[PDB]
């Protein structure tokens, strides 16, 4: 339909071409209108005859919403156009709607206004929140303050607290401070949201409006115009009702009153009905008979003693006014079963309403599916819920399980995203089935179980959002206004009770307190009966609590180790706890280890013998471990006097003793240092005395074997570092603790090794003995039931002895099981490495004329010959003169002319029959790190391609055996080991992003592809499809320019710049001749900003937004556009990658997500170019765009802030990694450097970019770099081809 109306010039059977326009802005201008006061009844959208009309009613405002959308992005593409993603109009509606542009963009200025509440009113904030962001965005040059309150309402019903920020920000530079108040609430803080909005009202009105409520200073510990009065009241008000708080209510509305009396304002009044509450808040204290009184009055059918028509007439189109009736014919038919019961006698007509109503609630779900939004409403999912079970309730009188909402604590760790009003639903209506259970004599189903658990789920999302006023009702109903109340009134579900009854009171303020329960309570667990869950996690949250407050903590700690060798009742509580009866000594950590360190140790012990069943807990132990033995063993570098005086029967004894542990080869090194200072027990001495100041290694190592046999429950990234501790351990001392790694290393799985399998053969040359075989065996165990892993770099490295014979064991021991697979990979692997003869000759041609201005060029052309002796034979016999020629000039033309007619024949398409060919392979794919199940080659494309603009670079095609098209490319003559080492960390690095991404819509995802060396120079390169360069859109955008302007090929980027540079060189008084170095900063300056005045800024972000279909599609793409491009930003600016050029990134317009592609120029290497760049990344013009109103102090700096914060909390692993790079013998840095490189990496983890000893925070290390990437100065002076202006 939107595109008829546009291809027919707006000549609609409706009516003219302003015909059309007057009736959509009357119809929207009428919905707009009854927006504000509902008491208007629009003829044909809010009356109807029956149910079927109300679903139909909204039904046709979501079209119309729709409908209105793509006829924009028609007329945009139609005056303007796109690129790849919509196809040119004819020239003649083009040539219509370039002339008649400026009429469509009054008309839609002039109604967005109205849109806007019309969206609001249909509950499709997306549609709103983009029409608010272009209204801003148009208006450059009091309406302002109307279209910020709409879009920040909007936001907050859509849970995006970023968005909210970053308009506030935006604002500030233009009275506005009340943004962040619905900034707090979309997160789900209701009771600080509440606070602000009475401060701010207060603060705006002149009169103290404050209400009762709990503490101020315990709340915030634990987390002037009549629009905006009334807005703030209103905002109040609904806070109120989500928390279920009728008395605040109450209260709310008595001061709101007096304040409207006290004031005069005429203007302010509460948008709530309230005899809904007050039934809401009778039904819920179990007043039935009050409860049915006030039912009598609201509108709608009459409670049951005409199943079509339910609803009332007149109703508007929002859905709150149906959740609302929802909920009320769902309380009418609980009052009505409750009076009846105290079977067909008033069951007949129950049923009936029930399965209407539950009918009519799956209307939104309905209509979620309509548009591509990727999720579901939560009220109306459990609306619908709700319904059902009280269908099923009524005709089976909880007699079955059905019966019972679907609300487990399973949510827990899949449900994090949501806020605590989901769970107020559900209670509401367990409770009522939980009293009716009083008047059941039959055998019925156990509710206290499924009600206690449901109470102390929502206590727990409630407390996590700060909400102590909610926890505490919902701790105290479980259990059956002061800080010091709480102290007071707490101090299968009870561990889990207490432990939550323990966090309110630590979240209330009184840690103390809270600590003491906890060691309590993991007392009196310790000698339960299965303590698995619950001791374990008491013991875990008490020692980090202890380890946050160490500064305050750490006198006790001293005191209970004093106490241990010879107090507050946390002291004898720990005491007491320590010394319960069932590998630490005190005498080990006697050196280098501090006392009250030594108490966490012992708690993390004893956790971990408590429940060897979790990993948490090994975990724990071993980090610990591992880090106070790096720190002695560091740091370090009675019996025993005994054992040496007598095995030695004043000065002699003191150097003897001080020698046997100067500096603990080691033993020839200690047996000279002995024989030249006393003038042979020593070295029992010595080898006893080693190993007690080398024994938490043991420790750790035992620790971290036990904790990945469990593995065979945690995080990738938590497993990754225990990997990679184990492998330096037995890196750095091999012989020092190679008893244990002797058995460790033969009975570890192979699930969790599988991820530094490069690190494994990259040290397979270590100076050892065992060691080496270790390793070996390793590889070989792991070969097996997975041998897609080892396969391609064992083959590899085959075709120092050291690196041979541990290669030829492995493909020795992977071939005993398929060796028709081994064979067959080897000879392909041998075809593609003689598959990389013309092109030799003419590179060997150039290079010998190159250095002609003798012996050497004879030398290398017979060694050519020789080498060179379906396709070559055609180009033997076509060339075969060379070595005739080359002997006859040896006593020049001949090389002349043989390079002229090979550099003229080569100006593409191959084939791979003439360059063998196999099916039905059984050999795995070029990488499959993530594949359950591996895919193995069926047949090669018929045909190679090759690309220019490079070396040498050769496109192919290959089919798995589920027929899927999987492209690759070769690289020739171009080690490719450091792209494999880059792609490795790009994914330890994303795999931390795991966690965080179980709460949050955008994913944090970095695009990468996987490469792998086909030996030292050859290469094969996966191949990314569906992403799109984002220099195809300024090479359209000049096209189209091009052709407007002929009416009434394109110019390099090279060829425009320097048409601008010179004029400006010779006005300026200098000339082209002079060196870019000593160039005017001026000069280049306004030379930039008057390229940037002619390119526009909506090349991307109109892309985005064609590329889309619906205004929710449109929000997700780019939210998640937003957050790839902060995750790709602050990962490059981390790694140090450049020359971030329009062709080295593309985007998905799939999902938005952006994907670099050349990973040559890192590791800060172009700052030692022709041209030194210093901008870390590009935020070009486009860039920032693209990202909306905001720009980069929305969702944008939030985002690289939780990367960077994540980042530097696990930096341990990135630099071990790192270190592991560096010392690797296949990567070849050069093309101290591999230090250098580290230490700058460790310096920016660490915070301390560029600064003599302060360590700069996130927020402010967020703040320069993207201050630094921003300013004229920097990117004026930078390379031609980085295309600074677009
Ligand atoms: C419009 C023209 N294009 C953009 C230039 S494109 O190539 O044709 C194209 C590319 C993709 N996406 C894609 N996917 C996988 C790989 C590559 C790719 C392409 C070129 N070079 C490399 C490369 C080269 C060298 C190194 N290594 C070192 O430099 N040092 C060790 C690493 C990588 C990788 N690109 C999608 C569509 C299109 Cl059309
Ligand atoms: O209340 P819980 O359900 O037991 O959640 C806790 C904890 O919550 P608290 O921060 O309130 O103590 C953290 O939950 P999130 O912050 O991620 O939402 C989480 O990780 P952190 O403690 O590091 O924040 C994890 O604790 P841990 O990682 O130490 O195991 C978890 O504990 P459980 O997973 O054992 O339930």
């Amino acid at each position: 339909a939107a595109q008829f109306t546009v291809l027919s010039k707006l000549r609609t059977p409706l009516g003219r071409a302003q015909d059309t326009f007057q009736t959509i802005e009357g119809i929207i201008r009428s919905l707009a209108a009854h927006t504000l006061n509902p008491d208007q009844d629009v003829s044909q959208w809010t009356t109807a005859d029956n149910d079927e009309g109300h679903g139909n009613n909204q039904l046709r405002l979501v079209l119309l919403l729709q409908y209105l959308e793509n006829l924009e992005k028609l007329m945009y593409n139609a005056y303007e156009g796109c690129a790849n993603a919509l196809t040119s109009p004819p020239k003649v509606i083009r040539t219509f709607f370039y002339t008649n542009r400026q009429t469509c963009q009054d008309w839609l200025t002039r109604i967005r206004l109205s849109i806007m509440r019309v969206g609001l009113l249909a509950g499709q904030p997306a549609v709103t929140v983009r029409h608010g962001f272009d209204l801003l965005t148009e208006m450059k040059t009091n309406e302002l303050e109307v279209t910020i309150m709409m879009v920040v309402e909007a936001l907050c019903e859509l849970h995006c607290p970023e968005a909210i920020q970053g308009i506030a920000v935006w604002s500030s530079s233009i009275n506005l401070l009340w943004i962040n108040s619905v900034a707090q609430q979309a997160e789900g803080r209701f009771e600080k949201a509440s606070v602000e909005y009475q401060e701010h009202l207060c603060a705006m009105t002149g009169v103290d409006c404050c209400i009762s409520s709990f503490d101020k200073s315990v709340l915030t510990l634990a987390n002037s115009s009549p629009e905006v009065i009334n807005y703030l009241g209103n905002k109040a008000c609904e806070c109120y009702i989500s928390i279920a708080d009728w008395a605040a209510v109450q209260e709310w509305q008595n001061s709101i009153h007096d304040l409207k009396k006290s004031t005069s304002s005429t203007s302010l009044n509460l948008k709530a009905d309230f005899n809904y509450i007050k039934s809401l808040s009778s039904f819920e204290s179990g007043k039935f008979v009050e409860c049915t009184e006030q039912l009598e009055l609201l509108p709608g059918e009459n409670i049951n003693l005409d199943m079509k028509k339910l609803l009332p007439n007149m109703l508007s189109p929002d859905p709150r006014e149906l959740q609302k009736s929802i909920e009320v014919q769902l309380l009418r038919s609980s009052v009505c079963l409750a009076t009846a019961l105290n079977w067909q006698s008033i069951t007949e007509n129950v049923v009936k309403y029930l399965k209407q109503t539950s009918r009519i609630a799956i209307g939104p779900l309905r209509l979620s599916t309509l548009t591509v939004s990727q999720s579901l409403p939560v009220l109306s999912t459990l609306q619908l819920y709700c319904s059902s079970a009280l269908e099923n309730t009524v005709s089976n009188r909880l007699s079955t399980e059905d019966c019972l909402i679907p609300l487990f604590s399973e949510a827990l760790r899949s449900c994090k995203q949501h806020d605590v009003r989901p769970w107020m639903q559900a209670l509401r209506y367990t409770m009522y089935q939980n009293q009716l259970l009083e008047k059941i004599k039959e055998q019925t189903v156990p509710i206290r179980s499924h009600l206690m658990e449901l109470g102390l789920t929502a206590a727990k999302f409630a407390r996590k959002r700060g909400n102590v006023s909610l926890a505490t009702r919902l701790l105290a109903q479980c259990s059956e206004t002061t800080a010091q109340d709480l102290v007071q009134h707490f101090k299968k579900w009870g561990p889990e009770l207490d432990i939550e009854k323990t966090k309110l009171l630590y979240t209330a303020g009184q840690s103390t307190h809270a600590m003491e329960m906890l060691s309590s309570c993991a007392i009196s667990f310790c000698k339960s009966v299965k303590a698995e869950y619950a001791v374990a996690k008491s013991i875990l949250t008490l020692a980090k609590w202890i380890q946050a407050e160490w500064k305050e903590i750490s006198g006790q700690l001293k005191q209970v180790y004093r106490a241990q060798h010879q107090l507050s009742t946390l002291s004898k509580n720990i005491l007491t706890l320590i010394e319960l009866p069932s590998i630490e000594s005190e005498s080990t950590v006697h050196i280098g280890v501090g006392e009250p360190d030594f108490i966490l140790g012992q708690l993390y012990h004893l956790s971990s013998v408590q429940a060897p069943e979790v990993a948490k807990s090994w975990a724990a132990l071993a980090s610990w471990a591992y880090r106070w033995g790096r720190k002695v063993v560091d740091n370090a570098s009675x019996x025993x006097x005994x054992x040496x005086x007598x095995x030695x029967x004043x000065x002699x004894x003191x150097x003897x003793x001080x020698x046997x542990x100067x500096x603990x080869x080691x033993x020839x090194x200690x047996x000279x240092x002995x024989x030249x200072x006393x003038x042979e027990g020593v070295i029992k001495v010595w080898r006893k005395v080693v190993d007690r100041i080398f024994s938490l290694y043991k420790l750790s190592c035992s620790a971290y074997f036990t904790f990945l046999k469990l593995n065979a429950q945690s995080t990738d990234d938590m497993i990754v570092m225990a990997t990679l501790r184990l492998l330096r351990l037995l890196v750095k001392h091999a012989g020092e603790l190679r008893q244990y790694l002797e058995h460790g290393l033969e009975t570890t799985p192979t699930a969790p090794w599988r991820g530094i399998i490069p690190q494994l053969f990259s040290r397979l040359n270590h100076p050892e003995v065992y060691v080496r075989q270790s390793i070996c065996n390793l590889l070989c165990r792991v070969a097996q039931d997975s041998p897609h892993l080892i396969l391609y770099p064992a083959i590899v490295g085959t075709i120092q002895a050291m690196m041979q014979d541990c290669y030829s064991k492995i493909v020795d021991k992977l071939s005993s099981a398929n060796p028709t697979m081994v064979l067959q990979v080897q000879m392909l692997v041998a075809e593609l490495r003689r598959v990389t003869w013309d092109e030799l000759w003419l590179g060997v041609l150039l290079q010998q004329h190159m250095y002609v201005l003798x012996x050497x060029x004879x030398x290398x052309x017979x060694x050519x010959x020789x080498x060179x002796x379906p396709h070559e034979k055609w180009f033997q016999d076509n060339y075969g003169d060379a070595i005739e020629n080359a002997l006859e000039k040896l006593k020049x033309x001949x090389x002349x002319x043989x390079x002229x007619x090979x550099x003229x024949x080569x100006x593409y398409i191959l084939r791979l029959e003439e360059i063998a060919a196999m099916t039905n392979t059984e050999i795995a794919l070029p990488g499959e790190v993530s594949a359950r199940d591996t895919v193995t080659i069926h047949s090669v494309g018929g045909t190679i391609t090759i690309l220019p603009t490079k070396t040498k670079p050769k496109k192919l095609l290959f089919l798995g055996s589920d027929g899927k098209s999987y492209p690759y490319l070769f690289k020739g003559l171009e080690d490719l080991h450091l792209d494999e080492r880059i792609m490795q960390f790009l994914s330890i690095v994303n795999t931390m992003f795991a966690t965080i991404n179980r709460q949050e819509t955008p994913r944090f995802h970095a695009r990468h592809y996987s490469v792998t060396p086909l030996g030292t120079r050859s290469g094969l390169i996966q191949w990314v499809d569906g992403a799109t360069p984002l220099f195809g859109l300024y090479k359209r955008w000049q096209q189209r320019e091009a052709a407007l302007q002929a009416q009434k090929i394109v110019p390099r980027p090279s060829e425009l710049y320097y048409s601008k540079i010179g004029p400006a060189l010779k006005t300026v008084g200098l000339s082209l001749d002079v060196s870019r170095r000593d160039w005017p900063l001026h000069v280049m300056k306004a030379v930039l900003e008057e390229l940037m005045e002619a390119t526009p800024p909506n090349l991307l972000a109109k892309e985005l937004w064609s590329s889309c279909t619906t205004p929710d599609e449109w929000w997700r793409v780019t939210q998640s556009y937003a957050r790839s491009t902060a995750v790709m930003s602050m990962v490059g600016y981390i790694i140090g990658l450049g020359d971030r050029h329009l062709d080295n990134v593309l985007i998905d317009m799939t999902t938005g997500e952006v994907v670099h592609i050349d990973y040559n120029v890192c590791f800060e290497k172009g700052k030692s170019l022709r041209v030194p760049e210093k901008v870390p990344f590009r935020m070009t013009q486009n860039i920032e765009t693209a990202l909306g109103v905001t720009g980069v102090e929305g969702v944008f700096r939030l985002s690289c802030e939780q990367v960077l914060h994540i980042m530097r909390r696990g930096r341990e692993t990135l630099l071990t990694l790192l270190e592991a790079f560096v010392y690797d013998p296949l990567v070849d840095w050069t093309a101290s450097y591999a230090v250098s490189v580290w230490k700058r990496v460790k310096a920016k983890l660490e915070g301390r970019d560029v600064d003599p000893n302060r360590r700069m925070s996130v927020a402010e290390q967020v703040d320069y770099v993207i201050k630094e990437a921003t300013n004229l100065d920097n990117l004026a002076q930078l390379y031609e081809g980085w295309t600074a202006w677009v």
